[PDB]
Formats: structure tokens, sequence, C-alpha cells
């Protein structure tokens, strides 16, 4: 993969692992649009699902991508160094398409700056709290010891310190949840959930609207 | 149109004029995702072009929309909570499609709160400046006198005040540019331009990528 530190963006293969990306950004002061949590599908799958644990609008963090349609056609979308007169949003079309349009072979993601970072966890209480400052990522996970509210944030040491003081809990190390979703990260009443979905091992993919089913046949 | 003040969103027919939306919201403390400038096509046209004068990601400000395809079908997309399981972004697909996918019959836009606003202009220097704080909208327009840099911002009274301080210039009133673009707001070497396009009366529409031409045939 390619880390464009100065321009704050990353170029990586769809098959790149989420922790693989975090490992590569170690000490760079740059952060990807996802927490230190490994999930089935890697970067490509994450993009296809429209992100994980975000408290922000994820699609805008995807600057470009190249995907392979279920028919074998290569489609390039967006870009950084080269781009057409814009419009015709092929990037957002793919983001959140859950694999219906094929798999991402390459993804270009925006990276955000941060002098400090904190990945914390604390006992869950039913609903997601409104923290201040709002962490960039928030999600719940049941560890069999009860639910756990996880939060990941980065930015100025002052905002992060502020985050720690508002959240409390304990420091958490990078998680690898692939072992708990062997049949795939689908949707359902599973042990993991964020502001958008509740995930379940082998759960079904969300139902696409008629229009999407139609366009997917000709892409 | 229907103003859902408490939920901070607006439902408007595609033909609603940009200035009628502003008049409808004047005094509500809520602002639409466009400045006080009338442009050919109304809100539907604005959405089709992917926004006007924004310094932010415009597509995210569009929560839903209903369009009639060239073949006659009508497809309802998005809809803040309750549409489908957040995925398959038909909304962003339409935003910035320039009419290629059909006409917007209805648009659902997010409204942003603000206790103060400022619409100002100053002689354009030849390139867009990096302002601090950065205004929500910025564009350049030529008049008999010459090119003018226009900026529109809203939000916290102290934020807007600081903007007025850094930007300088003079107070500007709502503009109606339909008379200057009677043949439509297309692309070209015209008298109006923002961070994404340079507009021209009766100008051409941007060229769609192959993938877009393909799915346009269906849906």
């Amino acid at each position: 993969m390619e880390v464009h530190a100065a321009d704050q963006y990353l170029v990586a293969p769809g098959e790149a692992d989420l922790l693989e990306v975090h490992a590569r950004l170690a000490g760079t002061g740059l952060f990807p649009p996802f927490p230190p949590v490994e999930l089935p599908g890697g970067v490509g799958g994450l993009v296809a699902r429209g992100g994980f644990a975000q408290t922000f609008f994820f699609p805008a963090e995807v600057l470009g991508l190249t995907f392979r349609t279920p028919k074998g056609r290569r489609v390039r979308a967006g870009g950084v160094v080269v781009k057409n007169v814009q419009g015709y949003d092929l990037v957002r079309l793919f983001v959140g398409s859950f694999g219906l349009l094929g798999r991402a072979e390459e993804v270009v993601l925006r990276l955000r700056p941060g002098r400090a970072q904190a990945f914390l966890r604390r006992p869950f209480s039913g609903s997601f709290p409104r923290l201040v400052p709002t962490p960039r990522f928030l999600f719940a996970l049941e560890d069999e010891e009860g639910p756990w509210l996880y939060a990941y944030h980065f930015g100025h040491p002052k905002e992060v310190e502020r985050f720690r003081e508002a959240f409390g809990g304990e420091e958490a190390r990078p998680l690898d949840l692939r072992p708990r979703f062997p049949r795939g990260l689908g949707l359902g009443e599973g042990p993991l959930w964020d502001l958008r979905f509740r995930y379940q091992d082998g759960g079904a993919s969300p139902p696409p609207p008629p229009a999407f089913l139609r366009l997917a046949r000709v892409l």
C-alpha cells in the first residue's frame, strides 16, 4: 500500500487488513477512517459495508477506488492525482453497496491528523451515550462478561486527554473479531453493533432497492 | 414545501426556487445547503448539479430524493431513518448526475442551525483564498465592474462575527442569476464559478464516465 503522508491519504488493495493498515500508519501521526479492529473482508469489505463504528459521514472519506464488477469489468471511480470534471459519483455508488457491485481491488482513503490517540472500553449501559468531545468511533461488543462500549479517538493531545476524562474506562488493545464472524460479518442480533447496524455471524446482507438491483446487472 | 423544523430537514418539490426556500426559512434559525442565490433549475437542478458554491461535501446534506427516470419510472431514495437498512446509496448516485438519470421531483435536505449569518463580497484577486474560519459557501461572479468574490456563512454569532472580520469586503444582498443564464446553467467560460465548476449560459453538461452511461439505460 502507499502512504501519502504529506497529502494525508492512503492507497491500498481491497484485500489489505484493517490492522495491517493501522500497523503501517504507526508513528506517522495519520489515522484511517476506521478503528483498530479487524473485521472480515479487510479494507475492501469495510468500504463495501459503508464503514464500521463511525460517528461521522464515512463515504466522504473514500476518495477513490477501483472495483471489479460481478461480470469481470474493471471500474475506476474518483481519484486524487487525476480526476475528470467531477459529478457522476461512482465512489459513493460503491460505498455501502455490500458486494452487490463486485469487490474493490484498490481503495483510496483520506487520512486524518492526530498528535494523540486513545482506544478505550467500559461497561455498556444499553444505549450509546452522547460524549463530549464526540469520539471518531464508537461501538458495542459483548465479551460474554457483559456488553462493552468501545470508543476510539484521535487528534490534539488536549482533545484526547479531554476524551479520556469524559469516557473513563480502560485502555484497550487492537481487536481481531474475525474469529467471531467465521461465516461473515452480516446483519442480525449479534454481539456487535454501531450507530448503523447490529452485526451477526452469517447474517444476511441488507436488501437492495429495486433500482440498485437493476443497475448492478449492467455495470 | 414542508419544513420539518424540529427534525431539521426540508421536503421540497424539485421545482422549488432557491430563494423561495430561503424566504420560507428566513427567521427560523435553520439554513439550507445553498447560499441566497437563485440559479436555473430550482432545488432539483441544484441537487442534480451536486450543489453550488459549497466548501464542504454537499452530497451528505441531501437526505433523500425522488426522481423520474428518462424511461418513466419513479424511484424514491434515502429518507432520514426508514428507507431500508442504510446501504445502496441511490441518493448520492443521483446527486451530481446532471439530469442524466432523470429529473428530481422531490428533494429532502438537511437544514443546519444558525443564530447569525453573513453574505459578503469583495474584489476577486484571481484565485480563491484559504479563509479562516472557512465560510460554508464561496464563489466568484463577474459584473460590469469586474470579478467579485462572494462568501456566505452562518452559525454561532461569534463565528460569523470573526468571519466578517477576516473576509472584510462589503455586505451583499440575495442574487437572482436566472436572467444571466436563460439557456440554463451549464459548464463553460462564463461569468460565474465556484470551487468545482465554471458556469456558462447554455453550456454543456459534463461528460459521464462509461459506468454511468451504462446504468443510465436501466433503472
